[PDB]
């Protein structure tokens, strides 16, 4: 198999006689196929930034040892300038100490695996506009920062409203300094979606949110080069393209009337 960095997939198992998967000395979690009854999924993601050039998974059956073996592609990521405001890519000393927290609570959210379908049948984009920057792109912020972009920014003069992408479980809901006001759902399974730079939040840490709800009003709050809505997802424990992602999971568990 081969995979782009930055890209999930979903990988399909035999139910029958699993026993686990495994990523060198890590398990990886799986979730039944919604369809085929007789499959198990499980989500794997390589990291944008220092993935491994190969990796070897290994399904444990309880007569069968299967080795599936996943090559790095580099994809046709292509490269961006952008002005922001010097704090916001070299913080004052005075606001480090809340950048190191809100690191540390995120980490902690993101380590949370919830074991059953939160969602409620495919994903909805959370904005019906366009891209205006897309996923991956290699970014240089004022001539001085390397980064990448690790979500896909869509076009929203402030006040746009955002509703969520699907059903979930409300995790963040507050201005953090980087993200400005930030929302992020938990989906189950590791899935979670996130909403960046808004002007106003309408839910709650620990809320039921469900699919196409209002969350927020896009903004211009946090790290920006202006106002715009930045649409990110978790998956596989990595920040991976969104709709990519999206286009992925729907086939799998989009639902008909
Ligand atoms: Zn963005």
């Amino acid at each position: 198999m081969e995979l782009i960095k930055g890209q999930a997939l979903f990988l399909e198992l035999d139910k029958k006689d699993f026993l686990s998967l495994k990523n060198n000395d890590k398990n990886i979690p799986t979730f039944a196929h919604p369809k085929n009854q007789e499959k198990i999924l499980a989500i794997f993601s390589l990291p944008y930034k220092n993935p491994p050039q190969n990796t070897k998974l290994i399904a444990f059956y309880k007569d069968k040892k299967e080795e599936i073996f996943i090559k790095t592609l580099e994809g046709n990521y292509k490269s961006e300038k952008l002005q922001v405001e010097n704090k916001k890519i070299f913080p004052p000393k005075t606001i480090q100490e809340r950048i190191a927290k809100e690191l540390k609570e995120a980490n902690a959210i993101y380590s949370s695996y919830t074991p059953k379908a939160l969602f409620n049948g495919a994903f909805n984009i959370p904005l019906n506009s366009f891209i205006t920057s897309d996923f991956g792109k290699a970014r240089t912020f004022n001539e001085k920062v390397a980064s990448y972009h690790s979500g896909t920014d869509f076009r929203a003069a402030t006040g746009t409203p955002i509703y969520a992408a699907n059903s979930g479980v409300v995790k963040i809901a507050k201005d953090r300094y980087f993200a400005g006001n930030s929302v992020v759902i938990d989906h189950g399974f590791g899935i979670y979606s996130q909403y960046y730079h808004l002007s106003k939040i309408d839910v709650k840490v620990g809320q039921k949110i469900k699919k196409g709800e209002l969350i927020g009003l896009s903004g211009a709050s946090g790290r920006v080069s202006g106002p715009h809505l930045h649409f990110g997802i978790l998956a596989g424990g990595k920040q991976v393209d969104p709709l990519d992602f999206v286009s992925k999971f729907n086939a799998i568990f989009q639902l008909e009337h």
